[PDB]
């Protein structure tokens, strides 16, 4: 028995393959995926949903985005940009690994980055067990294809201390192409996640997989379109309570956050949605409608932004974008319209593979994967 398991930067998901056809595996509260977060409580160590729910409530103890520090120095310049975003606290130990702190039954505990993102392969890993009623131990994880051999290393090192027996680290786009099953083919994988965006073009010969080019934005993904909607509700909020800046709040904002994240996805299925905060600051009820139009408006710069790094990829492929036979769309924001709507037109009205549900695909071709290698070519 092995399993795939897509380690992803804000949720992760796993899968398994069984008879030839893949099933996505729903956790304890029937969600598909789970996010990428561990909590430290006076009494208890949560993960996934639990611990991204209490996050407004606990900000220092709920620890997020390991994958931004898996196998990195905490010297790297990345680091020192990508912290100013963290409320917890990241420090640099002796051998100059990156080391987390955090309170934990009233104790102080410092954690290495594959620590915490064992933590989070082991709640996959149990995930899967439930539906299966037995246990696992086999498994294939995905990374990013710019990985280098000390961040792959320490991602299969978090799987060793999570249990698994590690079959293979493999691309998370070559992962995406192969659950869709794809003479030489030249794919593009177009992954925008919630807070990372890659973009990969790839060759198909002789069912063999090269990555060409790689390209993307570290910092652009759906968390700063929930900002967008933040930004703008706060400026709302202001003009109709006598210019009281909820920003000064940071589980206002939290709190806020959350609920644009929520209205968001409304917004890749109706026309408008409405976000709704009681007592968000002060006393006061907060409540806005967003229509489509105006949310797309607010991230238009940025949805169309997306299109430079795929340019990019292709002129480091040296191929005209007429050349791409298939178009993957990965990451849970790309359900948002205005982003399918812009991929379609720049390629020339190309229909996108996206039967798949985008935040599943990376797990599913994993899960594939994780067959074939346990000798099952079904
Ligand atoms: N229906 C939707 N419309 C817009 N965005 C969505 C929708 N469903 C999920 N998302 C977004 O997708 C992101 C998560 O994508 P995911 O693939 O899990 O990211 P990652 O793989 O980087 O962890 C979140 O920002 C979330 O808001
Ligand atoms: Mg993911």
């Amino acid at each position: 028995v092995a399993i795939g398991i897509d380690l992803g930067t804000t949720y992760s998901c796993v899968g398994i393959c069984r008879n030839g056809v893949v099933d996505i595996i729903a956790n304890d509260q029937g969600n598909r995926t789970t996010p990428s977060y561990v909590a430290f409580t006076d009494t208890e160590r949560l993960i996934g949903d639990a611990a991204k729910n209490q996050a407004s409530r606990n900000p220092e103890n709920t620890v997020f985005d390991a994958k931004r520090l898996i196998g990195r120095k905490f010297s790297e310049t990345t680091v020192q940009s990508d912290m100013k975003h963290w409320p917890f606290t990241v420090k640099g130990g002796s051998d100059g690994k990156p080391m987390i702190e955090v309170s934990y039954q009233g104790e102080k505990k410092t954690f290495h980055p594959e620590e915490i993102s064992s933590m989070v392969l082991k709640k996959m890993k149990e995930v899967a067990e439930t539906y299966l009623g037995k246990p696992v131990k086999n498994a294939v994880i995905t990374v990013p294809a710019y990985f280098n051999d000390s961040q792959r290393q320490a991602t299969k090192d978090a799987g060793a201390i999570a249990g698994l027996n590690v079959l293979r680290i493999i691309n998370e786009p070559t992962a995406a192409a192969i659950a869709y099953g794809l003479g030489e083919q030249n794919i593009l994988i177009f992954d925008l996640g919630g807070g990372t965006f890659d973009v990969s073009l790839l060759t198909l010969e002789d069912g063999i997989f090269e990555v060409k080019a790689t390209s993307g934005d570290t910092h652009l993904g759906g968390e700063d379109f929930d900002n967008k909607l933040v930004n703008f509700c706060v400026q709302d909020f202001k003009k109709k309570n006598g210019g009281k800046d909820v920003s000064k709040n940071s589980k206002s904002l939290r709190r806020l956050r959350t609920q644009c994240e929520k209205a968001k996805r409304v917004l890749s299925s109706s026309a408008q949605a409405t976000i709704e905060v009681d007592s968000l600051f002060d006393g006061i009820d907060y409540n806005v409608n967003i229509t489509r139009a105006k949310f797309e408006e607010l991230c238009m710069d940025q949805f169309r932004n997306t299109l430079i790094p795929v340019e990019k990829v292709l002129k480091d492929a040296k191929m005209d974008k007429s050349q791409v036979h298939e178009i993957v769309l990965v990451g849970g924001s790309t359900r948002i319209p205005k982003i399918q709507q812009l991929i379609k037109d720049f390629f020339n009205g190309k229909e996108p593979c996206k039967a798949i549900n985008p935040d599943e695909a990376v797990a599913y071709g994993a899960a594939v994967q994780a067959a074939i290698l346990s000798g099952d070519q079904s």
